[PDB]
């Protein structure tokens, strides 16, 4: 919840693979074949409001394989709309 690893599985891969689908979408690097995703795949909770303060949604950063290049994709979930989107996708990046 605060800056925590999430497991990588069937969730995971499924925003990992919309993120690469958003990119291939829109075809800033083309269009590149989702593998998987891998460590580290870390996610927030983020806040709004300011002052008082309020949750208003979550982040994930996670590094993603797509045609065997790994990208580092940012992703935001909207509490609200309950909606997830691409905040950005860096890379290709290499493991360290």
């Amino acid at each position: 919840g605060e800056w925590e690893i999430i497991d990588i599985g069937p969730f995971t891969q499924n925003l990992g693979k919309f993120a690469v689908d958003e990119e291939n979408k829109i075809g800033q690097y083309g269009r590149l074949t989702f593998n998987k995703v891998i460590r580290p795949c870390m996610k927030k909770t983020i806040y709004e409001n300011e002052g008082f303060r309020e949750i208003k949604g979550y982040e994930y950063q996670l590094y993603v394989y797509a045609s065997d290049k790994l990208f580092r994709a940012d992703i935001s979930e909207d509490y609200k709309t309950r909606g997830r989107k691409l905040l950005r996708f860096n890379g290709p990046v290499p493991p360290p």
